[PDB]
């Protein structure tokens, strides 16, 4: 699959506007804090249709397993019951999470030998790069 591009263990090596992400999705001040300080390693398989994203780190350890274009409940690092949608858009895994009447978008694609993870709430943006680990 082309999804090839994307299994493998990635290591977290920068991170910018994360904390303002956080502050905009409603992240309290504490888990903002320890959360902000991790970096977390982020483990992509696939098996069949069903692809696992798996983010494991100091502060929480989190997994989804999901089919493309098929919502799921999503429980957040954050502790957020979200709504969420995945599909793979031009080569782009795009991750949509609903709830309270809010929503996120989570893009991931690869650039050169990075995994870039691209998070927008509202107008504010965090970038997470990844290299493999
Ligand atoms: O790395 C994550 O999976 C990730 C995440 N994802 C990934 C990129 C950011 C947006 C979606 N979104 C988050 C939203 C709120 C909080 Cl408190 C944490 C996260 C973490 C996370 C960060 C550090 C350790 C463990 C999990």
């Amino acid at each position: 699959a082309m999804c090839d591009a994307f299994v493998g263990t990635w290591k977290l090596v920068s991170s910018e506007n994360f904390d303002d992400y956080m502050k905009e999705v409603g992240v309290g001040f504490a888990t903002r804090k320890v959360a902000g300080m991790a970096k977390p390693n982020m483990i992509i398989s696939v098996n069949g249709d069903v692809i696992t994203i798996k983010s494991e780190s100091t502060f929480k350890n989190t997994e989804i397993s999901f089919i493309l274009g098929q919502e799921f409940d999503e429980v957040t690092a954050d502790d957020r019951k979200v709504k969420s949608t995945i599909t793979l858009d031009g080569g782009v895994l795009v991750h949509v999470q609903k709830w309270d009447g809010k929503s996120t978008t989570i893009k991931r694609k690869r650039e050169d030998d990075k995994l870039v993870v691209e998070c927008v709430m509202k107008g504010v943006t965090s970038t997470r790069v990844y290299e493999r680990a």
